């Protein structure tokens, strides 16, 4: 399975990480802008893997991700971070997330953390 739902409150990140995601040859199966929106979508699409950006408003990412958690103990999440955030992504981790990539992206690493979750 490749459909991606990305989370992200900033709407220039999602549109570099969906590029990025198209270009690996993946499919992005929805978008999200905050971690309510994250939980609904996730309902709604099923997709194979989530990429969550941690700070968020309305609802961060790690409660998002305790969300889907419980929601799908088998759910496949990916976190999104600036740098300086590694106390929180740790976080995420023990939460449930199975991976992590940084922003300003980098293609190659986002291309394997996809394939890696897969």
């Amino acid at each position: 399975g490749k459909r991606v739902l990305i989370v992200d409150d900033a709407a220039f990140m999602r549109m570099m990480l969906k590029d990025i995601i198209t270009k690996a040859g993946y499919e992005v199966a929805g978008e999200a802008t905050n971690g309510r929106e994250a939980v609904e979508k996730y309902k709604e699409l099923k997709p194979d893997i989530v990429t969550m950006c941690i700070t968020m408003p309305e609802m961060n990412g790690i409660d998002a991700i305790k969300e889907i958690m419980k929601i799908d103990p088998n759910a496949k999440i990916i976190v999104a971070s600036a740098m300086g955030q590694q106390a929180m992504v740790i976080e995420a981790i023990k939460a449930g997330a199975k991976d992590f990539i940084v922003k300003p992206f980098q293609p190659s690493r986002v291309v394997e953390a996809l394939n890696k979750v897969s």
